[PDB]
């Protein structure tokens, strides 16, 4: 009796499933399976089958510990073939990061292979996605955003990878107002100008008027340079006197605006 087909190696997938076959000549001939040095049985894990002139092992749920040399014994006749099990792990480590306070952060790594779930931890605990936590796949990068940051987001982050995982740190930084609001004595008609100054660019801020935030019109013109903030309030006159509060973060200030 002749073997008319070899096995093949196999590169898989841990947990994946896998065969080996071989064919040979003659329809009645009996074959043994061997792995490191033993005997091959039916289990949860090996199937033999055979149909004919073809003889397959199958192997469900592979393990780093499956991988190596299987060999068919036909008689005297003997061929071997190699499976190669490839396991999930992190390729590339993740930078600490820190962000001004409002200003989005983002935590990036690389995986080994394709369709990965993601599964980020916040000091040991799953995120929930949401407004705030932003999660990405982009083939075998993935990305946790957390937008809008607080003092509260500063925390060790972590990404699992089947049994492998990366930490980071985030620090977020406060915004401090550097420049404060001046009180503003002017008159009827008279533009006037409140102007703060903060540590970052790029951050979100409100401006109120006794309390209700205001947006700018032709009457009330908000600018920002570099750090500098500004509220350009034009004609002005009585209904214009009021409490101005500029506010950023967790950073506030307010002054007053007196009009003649």
């Amino acid at each position: 009796v002749k073997i008319i087909k070899k096995p093949k190696d196999v590169t898989a997938l841990e947990n994946a499933t896998v065969a080996f076959e071989v064919s040979v000549s003659h329809d009645t001939v009996p074959v043994k399976w061997f792995h490191k040095s033993v005997e091959i049985k039916p289990s949860d894990k090996h199937r033999l089958v055979s149909e004919r002139k073809v003889h397959k092992l199958m192997l469900q749920n592979i393990s780093p510990s499956d991988a190596g040399e299987y060999t068919a014994v036909v008689g005297q006749l003997e061929c071997k073939a190699k499976l190669f099990v490839e396991t999930l792990h992190i390729t590339k480590t993740m930078k600490n990061i820190e962000v001004p306070e409002t200003k989005t952060a983002s935590f990036e790594c690389e995986v080994s292979h394709f369709n990965v779930p993601s599964m980020w931890l916040k000091n040991g605990v799953e995120i929930e996605m949401s407004e705030k936590f932003k999660i990405v796949v982009q083939g075998k990068l993935h990305q946790l955003i957390i937008m809008n940051t607080s003092t509260e987001d500063s925390a060790e982050y972590t990404f699992v990878c089947g049994n492998d995982q990366v930490s980071a740190t985030l620090t977020v930084t406060p915004i401090m107002i550097t420049s404060m609001l001046k009180d503003i004595n002017a008159e009827e008609k008279d533009t006037i100008t409140f102007e703060v100054t903060v540590n970052y660019e790029g951050i979100s801020y409100k401006w109120l008027k006794n309390g209700v935030e205001i947006k700018s019109t032709d009457k009330c013109q908000m600018r920002t340079k570099k750090l500098t903030h500004s509220l350009n309030i034009r004609n002005v006159h009585f209904g214009d006197a009021a409490d101005y509060t500029f506010v950023a973060g967790k950073a506030t200030s307010t002054a007053t605006l007196y009009v003649v």
